[PDB]
């Protein structure tokens, strides 16, 4: 256990949008497996369905294409048709408000899911506690 255990309220009953306070982008997983951000609320690839594996463990999946969000050994986010160890994230509360997602596999290295102000996905090694890019607010669809 290298991380705290403060959990966010809410549930996984319904799909959500993942709003990043950083640049105001919605996490998007494109059909070809490309992960990025977009401010366009009409985009069909921003609706995400999360599910828990164990308390605090989640699977973030695109309801449209059915791809799972994952992070490779270089800290790059990608979409997979099937879920593997790289697609599990530790969902936590941050600043007593937001939701953060740490790569479970690379948990000891503090790699988070994050979005830059220009809408580009941050690379694992480039993220760390205290950033805005790692802060998410799950919004209804």
């Amino acid at each position: 256990h290298h991380h705290h255990f403060n959990l966010p309220p809410g549930n996984y009953k319904k799909p959500k949008l993942l709003y990043c306070s950083n640049g105001g982008h919605f996490l998007r997983i494109l059909p070809d497996g490309t992960v990025d951000g977009t401010r366009d609320r009409s985009d069909q690839h921003i609706q995400l369905q999360l599910s828990a594996e164990s308390v605090g463990e989640v699977y973030i999946k695109s309801t449209e294409t059915g791809q799972y969000l994952c992070m490779d050994t270089d800290g790059l986010l990608y979409g997979s048709q099937t879920p593997n160890e790289e697609c599990l994230f530790l969902e936590r509360l941050e600043e007593n408000h937001y939701n953060t997602y740490i790569s479970k596999k690379h948990a000891e290295k503090n790699w988070f899911v994050g979005l830059k102000k220009n809408g580009s996905c941050k690379r694992g090694p480039r993220t760390h506690y205290g950033q805005k890019a790692i802060l998410f607010l799950p919004l209804p669809v």
